[PDB]
């Protein structure tokens, strides 16, 4: 996934609060999340891919092998089971917890990196540009 | 309540989607509501006060006597029991349904009419100016 490697900064967000509402994020956490303009850093070392999100109030990091299910603690503190595969040139992530699931797709669009999150019909689109 | 009589147009809204989320309004209805820039029309005839909200997709109207509980069907289709009193120069409305309650205060601030809605700690502020 060489096309994803680098540091990206958030430029626009659409329906993110609605997505968080659907996932079940609390009011306070939703407000902090909506204020943050995180930087996403993606790197690859051998077969391990690392996706790091940095913001003044919270940094997250996940290192994984494409196709192998792993444990992830989300920014909003959910303990989920995640699997990320490379399909059609996009990184497709599925998070599962308490009988629920949500999909997060990270793809390239022109010179931008687009992240699309879907939870029960509600779709959020976040656009990132290179830092 | 002569200070309230007239036609008012929405100028600003703050935390309205969060308030609707707390009240339990569905995604589609929340999106339509957030797009509407309603006009509020208040009139008094004898001891009956009428508050009418007009928008391209939905008009609502309630006529009541201050201090007497009445039935109201909200824009989002809730069947509630409402009571409106005049306190400190403000119209204070309490809606009750299914063991829940929310407060809606309509007050004058300068030349503006401010509507504040509170549901379990979440507060929304909508400002109106004369049309
Ligand atoms: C990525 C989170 C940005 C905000 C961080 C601060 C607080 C987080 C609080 C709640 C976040 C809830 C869900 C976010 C999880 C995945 C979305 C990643 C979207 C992106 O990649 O943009
Ligand atoms: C007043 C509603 C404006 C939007 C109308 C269109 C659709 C309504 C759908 C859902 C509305 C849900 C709750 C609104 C009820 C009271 C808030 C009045 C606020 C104001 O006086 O602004």
């Amino acid at each position: 996934c060489d096309a994803f490697v680098g540091t990206w900064k958030l430029v626009s967000s659409e329906n993110f609060d609605d997505y968080m509402k659907e996932v079940g994020v609390g009011f306070a956490t939703r407000k902090v999340a909506g204020m943050a303009k995180p930087n996403m850093i993606i790197s690859v070392n051998g077969d391990l891919v690392t996706i790091r999100s940095e913001s003044t109030f919270k940094n997250t990091e996940i290192s994984f092998k494409l196709g192998v299910e792993f444990d992830e603690i989300t920014a909003d503190d959910r303990k989920v089971k995640s699997i990320i595969t490379l399909d059609g040139g996009a990184l497709v992530q599925v998070q599962k917890w308490d009988g629920k699931s949500t999909t997060i797709k990270r793809k390239r669009d022109g010179d931008k990196l687009v992240v699309e999150c879907v939870m029960k019909g509600v779709t959020s689109t976040r656009v990132y540009e290179r830092a």
